[PDB]
């Protein structure tokens, strides 16, 4: 069926002795066979990341890219660039740059079919605000971030959509494990009219938001939950016990 | 005196082996001992580029970081990391962001101070575009972009300014050394009134936009054009002509 994904987003933190230390520790760790756990430190540090891994089960991911592979972009990350150090994945449409960068729906659309396109995963974003949950619109929400990225991609093998209610984002209000259900049997079953239904059958979709070594295990039997994507609790020991949440 | 000082602003350009090339070419280079250059490669290669520098003349930038150290800012640089890896210089302001990315001018000078209390320099790009060249208002802009950040920043000791007219970014189209020269003398003048004389008369103002090494020399004897911002022929081996240009 669908392997478990753990993404880890680091956000801006780090340090090359802190970040020696997670990876490390998931180096040493007990972490079943079929799971996937994708680590994603800042920019300055992905080189030194996939440089200390050891475990097969363990990839690195990059936190945000341009749109094009070079070019006149003082400041931006290229997928190529994060591919020729290793690198597997690049995270696009993150709440934090759809908010305070402005990174429209179609922006990440493009950009999701550039990574595509150049041999780099995406774990791909999407989630609505408060006042959107309590007026009713999640499910519009999502649909539209979605469908923008449909429009240009028409094939999520190498996907993972990541479902992250933004009031859900670094608060500890995070979701039940009902609610995530299901949004994600909502969104499986859109998704399967447009892909079809072997592909909404193997595409992994994450619940993040406040996800931590506690809580992980509450989502353990919810079919349509097939890992998390973890932001605060990825520097933290922790960590490990949501990547065997599933035993 | 003022030490010559070029940049090299690699934008996002290279990999691995591009820059190892680079790099290797500045550490076996014939160049003066009283010249400052840094080269500014993207975030994926900045620790790699500094483990690569064998020359005291040549340092390390990045190419933009964000106005906290740490957070919830996916997808950013931090000048602390920056730091941690051994670069020295961050550039900000840059006409690609502040246009593109609609970085204005208060997050520039919100960027500024910040990277300057963390103990990294700042290269600070200021330019006008053509229709306000053609307008008149090119000391009017510059002494805007300048204005918002003298705002924050009271001590410009650990600070280049790169004045680059936006239409010469890129395009072949270059100041001529008359022109910037009237222009930097303006600008020094400007800035010895709110930052003193024996600030303005040390601060090291670089002319950008289509410097190459054909007309980096005519600027030779120009006595307020202190160095140069290079984009382009930062990724050539006339690099090094540049470096050379006041021999």
């Amino acid at each position: 069926a669908r392997t478990f994904f753990v993404g880890g987003n680091f956000k801006l933190n780090g340090s090359k002795q802190s970040i020696k230390e997670i990876v490390e520790r998931l180096n040493t760790a007990s972490i079943p066979e079929n799971v996937e756990v994708v680590i994603c430190p800042p920019a300055t540090y992905l080189d030194y990341s996939v440089s200390l891994v050891k475990k097969p089960q363990v990839t690195v991911g990059a936190q945000n890219a341009y749109l094009k592979a070079s070019g006149a972009f003082t400041g931006e990350n290229s997928v190529d660039q994060i591919k020729d150090v290793g690198a597997k994945y690049v995270i696009l449409g993150h709440s934090e740059r759809r908010s305070y960068f402005h990174e429209d729906d179609k922006f990440i659309a493009d950009k999701t079919k550039f990574a595509l396109g150049q041999g780099v995963g995406v774990i791909l974003c999407i989630g609505e605000t408060l006042e959107e949950k309590k007026a009713g619109k999640t499910l519009d929400v999502v649909e539209r971030q979605l469908n923008a990225v449909l429009e240009e991609v028409k094939d999520f093998t190498n996907v993972v959509v990541a479902y992250e209610p933004v009031w859900a984002i670094g608060t500890g209000l995070a979701a039940t494990p009902e609610d995530a259900q299901d949004i994600h049997a909502s969104i499986r079953k859109f998704l399967a009219s447009k892909l079809g239904d072997k592909a909404a059958s193997e595409l992994r979709i994450l619940y993040g938001g406040s996800a931590n070594g506690s809580n992980a295990v509450t989502f353990k039997d919810k079919a349509d939950v097939d890992g998390f994507l973890v932001g605060g609790a990825s520097l933290k020991p922790e960590f490990v016990d949501i990547i065997n949440s599933r035993n």
